[PDB]
């Protein structure tokens, strides 16, 4: 579809990088028990010191180079300590007079590295690469990582190393890894590279400003993604949305200059289908709040292009699923995409709107726009006849007060599905915590005039109340809801996390 | 050029008063040594008293024996407290009824910019409640040639009353007794000109935004250029698209009024040893955009004032076009638009591209002025000029820094700063030099764009904004005059027309 | 020496002060570059730029008296690295004696004349190389051009950031300061005099820093005045500490009111330096000494208030005592300096003073309080009256007075106001030679009228947001016929990113006292 | 909400919550937020500056 413009200088497409420099990195994995070669490039040792906090650095791996072995002797390395994230690296000549760099990154004093601990270690490495022109990086693991954490290492290393320069006006070509039981970890390499891009792809969609990434352009990019993967795709426009009676979703976009666009991708196995899964993502390309304008101190309106992160997470999953091509599965990737704006055409606080299942809804706050669109997406999803419906959304800012910026919350009406997601959180290493849908709060959504209230008046515990709302639009299917509002944006790094991509993919692949 | 309407009752032009009662006033100046006579009207003596608390009044000269009213014994009952005044009506030698009085000028001998203003308001108060046909002013204090002009300019401006938007008298003669009168005579018509330039700017600023919009304002500029005789060119959206002024165009996207870039040009008949570009912020209304001005103190009802820079620029054009200076080339520029809330508006977070290729990440749609000024400065530099001076109501922080009396000037070249300061002294529109601290530039380092529009932090709002603008001047001496604090007179609920005299004194020297 | 009052026995009774710092144990040696550089033990770092070429290649240009190290540092090898400001790299190699040495560089950009901020950025990079490394010796080679002041500034700043305050740590501490510092620079003999001058300025600055960082339960009016006495004793400075009874006698109603709500009696600090020479100029330095600014009944409860930071409201006093150390150490000639501070605590109590209260200063002026959070100018008012009775040529006060400084000049430049252009211009000149940036701001007389009180002689505050200027207008009323300047350091005192004090003002005030 | 350093104790809390009919939910102690309590001068901060 043609993207409308106000002026000719308004962008008509989202720029997307498919071939990243990361895709150019040949990765080799060696076994540590055989010793390390330090010929070319930069060599980093990942070291800890169990039971001695900020303890001295001690490398314990034989290196087949006399010049670098003298450097790595204990007398010399004790001049450094293993405080988590700390780093030092030196440039030197090896035995054949070639310029090499050797160093370390501290991995603390705790045997067991967490999802967070590994992230700080990776950032320390990345800081050296953004200052490095060399062609090869070699990483020596003198720490314990399972197969999953090692993949997480690569994913995170890949994700942070890559830099987005689309709106701006010496990457390594080889990655060496020394790890124990090397042959078991080799299978994780190419799986990581896929998970990498899915996350970075979502990241690009989220990071794209709202003048670039709008309902039309995002839906167009989704089609383009579908065409490159081969997935069945369908974009529902206003006229069809009107005949599906999706009044909640349609009301939300009334004030936008951009027509509502509903994204529906499909992966179908060549196998026979033993699981139908629908994934639902919040797709608000910009959340101004509408007539409930985000004007309060803390509203973070400069950040609100991010409000389509859920949708982005779903497309990120689509790349991974379409690439890894799992068997025996049928996956529907859904998003009711629109923009929440202020206009004469905007919907009002107090407006009563009718969802596609016949339920009348009284709007109390137009900034609670996400649950209204999700309501129609969930009705759309359940009529598809699926086994699992999983929605993921930057729904409530309250998550910042409950779980914070690292853990997302999961709600649901079915314990098994919730359990599968938690398991997916545990193998993808995107942390999720199970939060309750407290039925006692359901009465706070009882409207005097409509079938149900959009929000409560009362009950701060908005994240649960929003889930109580959503539960009303799934009639007889196992359903789960993940609020990624607190975890979607990396406030420290001023960039998206691409959160959810690996979580959802692990959910479809391991089920 | 045609102003769009929502309803037919919407104004399609800015009403402008060109011929004011001030232009009708007969002025003559005499030397105090010859004595004063008190024929018609009201005669006012400006007196001070070094060693006052404030102390008693003493007159000194009057060729009519009434010399007795102004005798030392009667006048000692009144004091010279700066701004204090009393006037009495009497019969003179010719048995005609005349009014006589004083205005206290304190004890500090050389009166300042602010104090002389207080004298004028006191003088104007008597004129506003009296049906005089002539006013005679006696200066028993000592003033410069420049301050006397300032007296006249301020007198004219405060005396004039704007009644354009009302539904529901002036003297014809002005006498001044001062010593070395022959030296002050050249200052009179210069003052009346500065008066109208200032008052003209006042008229544009005070004009509400439904009257004063991007189209109606650009039309007035043409009308000004035509009467004056100034070359003019008005850029519409299609030529702004051309020119790729994406920063300026984004700001106006949400408006029902098409963006209009105003370009007036003065060229001297002399030979040109200086080419100057004057650039003004021309936001006819600053709603703030999606960062709506809803916080306490935003003063959104005043935001028609956000084109004061533009108004000052046209006001300067009047003085320049009338006084016709030598060896100077002047460009009068303003990128005019309106910052509104709409489905079509630019959003917080949007990345836009200025005309020099620099990409800008919008962090606050209310930081709209620097976006429009960015493209104006690029355009200004393309004219190939020696000096660029921009003037803008950019930042409210100025109220916290210098307050409501002194404006701040920033710049990249000390000489240009020096000329502006010198102009401030002779124009008597107070300005103070503030630094552009490069140490703060890093707060504009964007994660995605070439540069951030704002800092996220660094409350040095005026300095950060100056840092933003400086990125759009590559190789030209440039100074930035921030009038966000001095433009509006809150007590009198009217504009000051600040900058018109400052900019004019700058081109003249 | 007075007794510090306690509420419970666990309340600290003195401010912990580190006098003998690891910096003082560092032997500093200066060599000329023409004799060549020896590449030792420890870490040897080159400060390199590339004039007119942005992020340009690295080139070492100083003879290294080692064939192996010259070969490593030959530019064939060095141009893979760039001189981008703040950039650094570490080198490992063996020298001619088959010994392992460490070498590296810090990029100094392409601008030739480094500003104070740039040099700080240079220094910060140097400190990273010093941290987490257990060096015994650090060597710095200057392949850039710096004047004597900037070179001294290098040392002062280096020492400052290198040092770590661990006074309030108990269960947290880990790894080791260098014992030797080598400097290679051209015309070294001209720079040698700056070394010990830097070491003094460093500590005066760090000493001020220690007092400011000290929390309000540690650093209170009594304990701070005690530290000032103890400092005077180590430096042989004349001191006198005025307690409540003397302040009552002197009728300091403005200063005394501010402290009414505190459990700590008010303490006025008066240190004095006198040269054995003949005195040809007398200077009074006044520092704001509010050990904690709660705001009083105008409690700091609004969101931007920074109430946990308000132990820093005695930064003015700290700079002044820091100056006393430097002056007391360098012993200038023909000078008499008074180091003054009206110290108190602004608290909420049954005994607190109220908004609206009218108080009488020591010069007879009655003051109507409009905001109890504008407490600083009240203490400075009585301090300034006290200062002028001493019969001095200059009165310079320094204070964290107005938050508006953050909106005007920001966190890097301090503001100076004054009644005398020659004094303002000596202070600004001192800013240049001390490299503590200060900008001259105006005292606007048009604003004086808003201080016109209906009942008292003068208002404490206006009702006109130009706070720094209004505060200066207030203060000007308490200096009748003496040259006076006011340095507002509210914006520059605390380093928010680093999360520490700067000790701002020590070098500025010290340079001011020395160069006349 | 219940927080803890030991799963056996937490579950006992949950079990008692079930039989006392006083509802309690298990919330995580997230170590990644621990660094926000790193004080510049004291051993530890009382509060964060991570809402
Ligand atoms: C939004 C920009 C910062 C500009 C803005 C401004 O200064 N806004 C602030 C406010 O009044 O809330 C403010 C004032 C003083 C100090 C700090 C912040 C100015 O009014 C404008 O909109 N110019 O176009
Ligand atoms: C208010 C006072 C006359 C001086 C005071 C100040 O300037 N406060 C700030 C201001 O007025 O801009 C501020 C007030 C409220 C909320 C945020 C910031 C300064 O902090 C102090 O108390 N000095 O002693
Ligand atoms: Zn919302
Ligand atoms: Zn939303
Ligand atoms: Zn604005
Ligand atoms: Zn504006
Ligand atoms: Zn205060
Ligand atoms: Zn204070």
């Amino acid at each position: 579809s043609e993207v409308p413009q106000v002026v000719s200088l308004d962008p008509t497409s989202i720029p997307i990088e498919y071939n990243t420099p990361i895709h150019d990195i040949k990765v080799q994995v060696y076994d540590i028990k055989g010793g390390c070669n330090v010929e070319e490039g930069l060599t980093i040792f990942l070291v800890n010191n169990p039971g001695k906090e900020n303890g001295p650095v001690k490398i314990s791996s034989k290196v087949n180079d006399k010049q670098v072995s003298e450097f790595l002797k204990d007398e010399n390395m004790e001049k450094f300590n293993v405080k988590l994230g700390t780093s030092k690296h030196f440039y030197m000549f090896n035995d054949n007079k070639n310029s090499v760099a050797v160093g370390y990154v501290g991995c603390g004093s705790v045997a067991d590295l967490s999802e967070a601990d590994m992230k700080r270690v990776v950032l320390s490495l990345v800081t050296m690469l953004h200052d490095n022109k060399l062609s090869k990086l070699t990483v020596v693991f003198e720490i314990n990582v399972d197969k999953n954490l090692f993949r997480f290492f690569l994913e995170t290393l890949f994700y942070e190393y890559m830099t987005d320069e689309r709106f701006k006006s010496e990457y390594i070509k080889h990655l060496g890894v020394y790890i124990n039981n090397a042959d078991t970890y080799k299978e994780e390499v190419e799986k990581a590279r896929v998970y990498y891009f899915g996350t970075y792809y979502a990241s690009q969609l989220i990071a794209a400003p709202s003048n670039y990434c709008n309902p039309v352009s995002l839906s167009n990019a989704a089609v383009e993604l579908a065409q490159k993967l081969n997935l069945e795709y369908k974009i529902l426009g206003v006229k069809e949305l009107e005949e599906l009676k999706m009044g909640a979703y349609l009301s939300v976009g009334k004030g936008s200059m951009y027509p509502n666009k509903f994204i529906h991708l499909t992966y179908k196995s060549k196998g026979d289908v033993k699981k139908k899964i629908a994934l639902v993502g919040k797709g608000i390309t910009f959340d101004s709040g509408g007539y409930n304008l985000k004007a309060a101190p803390g509203s973070m309106i400069d950040l609100m292009k991010f409000d389509m992160s859920g949708c982005a997470a779903v497309l990120g999953c689509a790349y991974c699923v379409g690439t890894l091509k799992p068997e025996n599965v049928e996956i529907h990737f859904l998003s009711a995409v629109c923009e929440n704006m202020v206009s004469k055409n905007s919907y009002r606080p107090g407006d009563i709107i009718t969802a596609s299942n016949g339920k009348t809804i009284e709007v109390g706050n137009t900034d609670a726009e996400g649950r209204l669109t999700l309501a129609d997406a969930l009705v759309y999803a359940e009529k598809l006849g699926v086994d699992y419906i999983v929605d993921i959304a930057t729904l409530t800012g309250a998550m910042l007060y409950s779980l914070g910026t690292s853990y997302a919350g999961v709600f649901g009406n079915n314990e098994e599905l919730i359990n599968k997601i938690l398991q997916s959180s545990k193998t993808s290493n995107e942390p999720v915590w199970w939060l309750p849908i407290i039925n006692e709060y359901r009465a706070t959504l009882n409207s005097k005039y409509a079938d149900i209230n959009q929000i409560s008046s009362s009950v701060k515990a908005s994240s649960i109340v929003a889930s109580l709302f959503l539960k009303e639009f799934v009639q007889n299917t196992a359903w789960a809801h993940i609020d990624i509002a607190g975890v979607s944006w990396n406030f420290k790094a001023r960039k998206p996390k691409g959160f959810g991509v690996r979580l959802l993919t692990e959910f479809v692949l391991n089920d």
